[PDB]
């Protein structure tokens, strides 16, 4: 079968995170593409906010970030990868848990598995998954920026 | 009778500039109008792409061609003055005219009168010397634009 190209085109699918999916082993394969409309949605917020928030990083966040948006795409992330970038993202979309995606995004950081906190150990990181890890902080502060001025 | 309030909003007008105008006297309400409407869609096409091309000087540019365009829309600018920017224009809007129009930019710099190439003196202010400068930033958008598509 050919379920993952399936779901890339699925336009039932919204970039909203339902935290009680996060872990699921069955729902990995629409979590991860979640993910990836999410991030997209956010980059495309921030290309509409060019004038007002570093415009000079928007490009290069953009790009470095494209690998990842791959694996997402095609389900290729590590299951307690996943879990981690799913919870750091859940926590943006939710008003007024910066601090909580924050703190999600340094678990992840440095190594360990981060959960939803308040609802519902070791991970590898190479120098690919650094890459995208680095990206994602930059995500987290224009999500910041982009709530405070709204 | 407030024509310029009129000229405004005709939907009659395009941005082309016809070069045989840019002297007249009878045409100048007109020239001036497309003036302003070519800088409004070259600022259009450049928000299009602003990612691609200096996004970070994009509002500083606006905010300098504000006060240069009510003007334009309202037919304000002093005979000499319109000539050398609608001679710009002109120019650029030949993709093989880019370097006529960088010398016709030298010029309105410097405060000479620009006429068209392919086809005498000036004063320069301060809010006027802050739209000549953000010109130049038109002109290289618009060399970056035809080039990378």
């Amino acid at each position: 079968m050919r379920i993952q190209e399936a779901i890339a085109q699925d336009k039932t699918i919204s970039v909203i995170i339902d935290p009680s999916q996060i872990g699921s082993t069955e729902g990995k394969p629409l979590l991860s593409m979640k993910c990836n409309l999410y991030i997209h949605e956010i980059l495309s917020r921030w290309k509409a906010s060019l004038e007002a928030y570093h415009p000079e990083l928007f490009l290069d966040t953009k790009k470095a970030l494209f690998p990842l948006l791959l694996q997402l795409r095609r389900n290729q992330l590590a299951p307690d990868l996943l879990i981690s970038l799913a919870t750091v993202l859940y926590h943006l979309q939710q008003p007024k848990e910066i601090n909580l995606a924050v703190q999600s995004y340094m678990k992840l950081s440095i190594g360990n598995v981060a959960w939803p906190i308040g609802v519902t150990a070791n991970i590898m990181i190479d120098e690919r998954t650094r890459l995208w890890i680095t990206s994602i902080k930059r995500l987290i502060t224009f999500e910041e920026w982009y709530t405070s001025n709204h």
